[PDB]
C-alpha cells in the first residue's frame, strides 16, 4: 500500500509508526517543487532535497559570454570557477562531436564471425528496421548512423549502434531502437541466443575538447606568475603519474561540471560515469586536463564525453531545470557540452593555482 | 576586437559587487540585464530552503534546485531492516531498489575499513630513496606535529594511523597519510593536518621543494565490501529462475570484459549510491570519484560488482570505497539532510557506508534481471503509464485502470489518459 499511498499518507504512516520524528516530518512537509510534479516523477515520493544555487561568473566559450547556473552543497566551488574563468578570459572549442551508443550482445556464439558477416549483408534491412522502432528521431533529422561489429573472447558478440539523437539524452530512444532490432535478429537467427538490449552510458562518441590560453603575468597579482605556471604544469604531469592525486584532480573538475549538470535537469550518474571512465588513458587512471607553457603562456586542454540535453528527462519537467536554463540560454544541446566542458576547464585552472600557491 | 564580460553590468557601482549584494539583489540585476525573463525570476523566488542558509553555503547564490526524494523498502542489512531516503529526478530507480532488496531479502558485510588518505608531494626530489628513509627514522615526531596542527580530533579518538611513501619518475616523492578522522569525510581535518605537517617539512629540509600538500579523494583505505545469496527461484515470477541467475552471471562477466558495458553497469549502482550520497547531504563528487576508479582494476575499467552461482543459489557481491560523513559537511546544516538521516536511521558513518553498498549492490540487481529478462523498456514503460494517470487525476484503483488503457494505446499521452478517466467516472 506505501507505494499507492499518498505524499501526506505516506508522512502519516511513518510518523506514526515511529519511524521519523514529528520535526522531521514538518520538515519533508517544507516543500517548493509541487506534489504533483514530484510525486509523478519518481516512486515511494515523501519530500524533495534543496540543493543551493548560485552563479557562475566569467566564463566565455568562442567569444560567448555566458552565466552559469551552479547547483551546488560544498562552499567556494563557484567562487573559484569565477574566478579561473577570469584569469583565463575566455575558451575555445578544439572540437566536437555529438552521438549516442547502444549494444546488442550476444552470447554463447558458435562461430562469431559468421554471426558477423551474417549481420553485415543485411544492414539495409537492419537501419530500415530501427527507423521503425522509433521513426519521430529519424523525422527530426537524427536516427541510426553507424553499426560496428566486435567478437570478444567466451563466445561473446556485441553489435555497437550508434545514434544521433539531437537535443536528447537518448536513453528512450536508444533503448526503445535496440529492442526492436533485437525482435528481428531473433527472427534471423533463432540459432542465437541475446543476453541484453542497452544503452551505453559511455558516449566516447560525444566527446568535446575545449582550450584556453593564459598569459602567465595573470596566474599572480604579483611578479611571479611564470612560477606560478610552472607549478600548475607540475601539478597536472603528477596526476598523471599518480592516480590518488589524479581522482582528486578530475573531482575538482566535476565539482563544476556536475554542478551545471544537476542545476539544468541533466542526469549526473551519466556524466560522472563517462568522464572518470574516459579518465583511463593506457590502462591507468589519469587527470582529464593537460596543462602546458608555450612561451609566456600556459595552455590548458580538457576532453571529456559530455552526452547532456536540453530536452527530455528532468531538463523541463522541472521549473527550476527551466529556469536555469533561461539563465544560461544556449540555443542547442551541442552548445551546453561546450559551455560545461569549459567549466571543468575553469574548476581545474582554479584548483591548480590554489593548490600550488599556498 | 574583444569587449568585456556582460557581468560587470550587473554591479550598481553607483552605490556593490555581486558576491556582496543579496540574493533579492541578484535576481533583480539579473532581470534588469536580460539575463531572465520575469516568471524565472519568480520561480527562482520559490524555494523551500532558508535563504540565510543557503547563501551562506554558496557564493553568488539566487536560487535552490529541488531533487525529488523518495523512500526505498526491503532493504536489510546485517539482520536490520532499513527505509532509505533517496534522492533522484530519474524514475524507476526506486522501485528498483525495492525490487531488488526484495529479490535479495538481505545483505551482509563481508569486510569494511574506514580511513581517509592525504599527501604531501616533493618535487625535484634528486635521491627519492634517500629522502624516504630520512623521513622514515623521524615518524616519531611526524606524529607529534599532526597532533598539533588539528588536536581536536586527536580528543575525538582519532587522527594519524599510518605514513607510507612513493616515489615516481625518480624526481616525484609522496608521502602518503592514512587518517581517521571518525563520522566526518575528513577533508578539512586531513588538509590543516597535512599543512601543518608540510610546515616542519620545510624547516627540516631548507633544501627540498614541496609542490603541494592536500588530501586524495581516492579512499582505498575506506572500502566496505558486501555480499548477498538469493535462491534462485526468487529471480523469477515464472518457473526460469535459474536461466535468470544464468544470464545474470554472463551480464555480470561481460561487464569485465567490455568497459562499454561496463560504465552502463556501474551507472546503475550509483543511481541508487548517489541517490542516498544526496538525500543525506553528503559530496557526490567524492563518491563517484573514487568508485569510479576503484572500478579500475588489472589496467581496465570493469564492474563493481561480481555475479557467481553456487549451487542452487545466486551469489553477488559489491566492493566499493565510500568514505562518507554523519556530520559535517552539508549533513546537518541543510535541514532536510537531518530529516533523512532520521529515516534512514544509521549510528555511525560506517553503518552509513555498509548501508549505501548494500543500495548499490541491489540496484545492480534490479537492474540486470530486467536487462536479461523483459528487457529495461517494459518496466519503464508500465510505470510511465502510472504516472501519466495520477498525471490527469487518477486515484484509488483508476490509477490501474487508466494505465492498463494506456498500454493499448500505439503512444500514451496526458490528452488521451484524460479521456480514459473521464470514461470510467
Ligand atoms: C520497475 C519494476 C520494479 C516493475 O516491477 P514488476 O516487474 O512489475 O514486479 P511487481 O510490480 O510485482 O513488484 C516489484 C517490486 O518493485 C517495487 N515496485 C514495483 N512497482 C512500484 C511502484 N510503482 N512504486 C514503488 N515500488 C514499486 C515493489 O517493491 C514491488 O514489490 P512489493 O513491495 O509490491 O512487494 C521492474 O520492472 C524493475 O525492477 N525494473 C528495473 C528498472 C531499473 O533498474 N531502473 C533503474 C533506472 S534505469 C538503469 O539502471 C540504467 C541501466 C538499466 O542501463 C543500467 C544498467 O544497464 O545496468
Ligand atoms: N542507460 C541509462 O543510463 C538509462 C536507461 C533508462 C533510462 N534513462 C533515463 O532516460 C532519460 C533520457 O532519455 P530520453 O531523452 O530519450 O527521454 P525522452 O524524454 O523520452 O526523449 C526526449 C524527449 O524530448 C523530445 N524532443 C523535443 N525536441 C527534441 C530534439 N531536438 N531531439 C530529441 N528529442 C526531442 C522528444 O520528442 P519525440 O518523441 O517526438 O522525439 C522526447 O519526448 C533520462 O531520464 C535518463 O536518466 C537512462
Ligand atoms: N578535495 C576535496 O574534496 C575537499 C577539499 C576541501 C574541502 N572539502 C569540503 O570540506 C567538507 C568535508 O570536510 P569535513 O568533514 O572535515 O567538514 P567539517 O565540518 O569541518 O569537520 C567535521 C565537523 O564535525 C564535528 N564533529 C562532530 N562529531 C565528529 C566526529 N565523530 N568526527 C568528526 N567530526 C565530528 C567536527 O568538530 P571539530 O571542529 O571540533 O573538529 C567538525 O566541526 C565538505 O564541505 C567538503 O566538500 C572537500
Ligand atoms: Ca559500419
Ligand atoms: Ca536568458
Ligand atoms: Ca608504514
Amino acid at each position: 500500500r506505501f507505494y499507492q499511498m499518498s505524499p501526506e499518507e505516506r508522512l502519516a504512516s511513518l510518523l506514526n509508526e515511529g519511524q521519523i520524528s514529528a520535526d522531521t516530518k514538518k520538515e519533508f512537509e517544507n516543500t517548493a517543487l509541487s506534489s504533483q510534479i514530484a510525486n509523478h516523477m519518481i516512486e515511494n515520493q515523501i519530500s524533495e532535497t534543496e540543493v543551493p544555487m548560485g552563479v557562475g561568473l566569467h566564463l566565455t566559450v568562442d567569444e560567448t559570454d555566458y552565466l552559469v547556473p551552479m547547483a551546488t552543497e560544498e562552499p567556494s566551488v563557484i567562487a573559484a570557477l569565477s574566478n579561473g574563468a577570469k584569469i583565463a578570459q575566455g575558451f575555445k572549442t578544439v572540437n566536437q562531436q555529438r552521438l549516442m551508443r547502444g549494444q546488442i550482445v550476444f552470447y554463447d556464439v558458435a562461430d562469431p564471425e559468421s554471426l558477423i558477416d551474417k549481420l553485415q549483408v543485411r544492414e539495409a534491412e537492419i537501419f530500415q528496421q530501427a527507423e521503425l522502432s522509433y521513426p519521430s528521431i529519424v523525422k527530426r533529422g537524427g536516427g541510426l548512423r553507424d553499426l560496428q561489429y566486435r567478437a570478444f573472447d567466451e563466445s561473446f558478440v556485441s553489435v555497437d549502434f550508434l545514434v544521433d539523437v539531437k537535443d536528447a539524452m537518448g536513453a528512450n530512444i536508444v533503448n526503445a531502437m535496440l529492442e526492436g532490432v533485437a525482435e528481428l535478429f531473433r527472427e534471423w537467427f533463432a540459432e542465437q541466443k541475446i543476453l541484453f538490449s542497452i544503452l551505453s552510458n559511455y558516449a566516447t562518441e560525444s566527446v568535446v575538447t575545449m582550450k584556453t590560453a593564459i598569459p602567465v603575468s595573470r596566474l599572480s597579482k604579483g611578479s611571479n606568475g611564470r612560477e606560478i605556471a610552472e607549478k600548475i604544469v607540475l601539478a597536472s604531469r603528477y596526476a598523471s603519474l599518480d592516480p590518488y592525486r589524479a581522482v582528486t584532480h578530475n573531482k575538482g573538475i566535476m565539482n563544476g561540471i556536475e554542478a551545471v549538470v544537476l542545476a539544468t535537469g541533466n542526469d549526473t550518474r551519466a556524466v560522472s560515469a563517462s568522464c572518470h571512465a574516459f579518465a583511463v588513458k593506457e590502462g591507468r587512471y589519469q587527470g582529464l586536463t593537460s596543462w602546458t607553457l608555450d612561451g609566456e603562456q600556459l595552455i590548458g586542454e580538457i576532453s571529456v564525453p559530455l552526452a547532456l540535453a536540453t530536452v527530455g528527462g528532468a531538463t523541463k519537467v522541472l521549473p527550476k531545470s527551466q529556469a536555469a536554463a533561461d539563465l544560461l540560454a544556449v540555443t542547442d544541446a551541442k552548445e551546453l557540452s561546450r559551455v560545461v566542458a569549459a567549466v571543468g576547464l575553469a574548476q581545474n585552472l582554479a584548483a591548480l593555482r590554489a593548490l600550488v600557491s599556498e
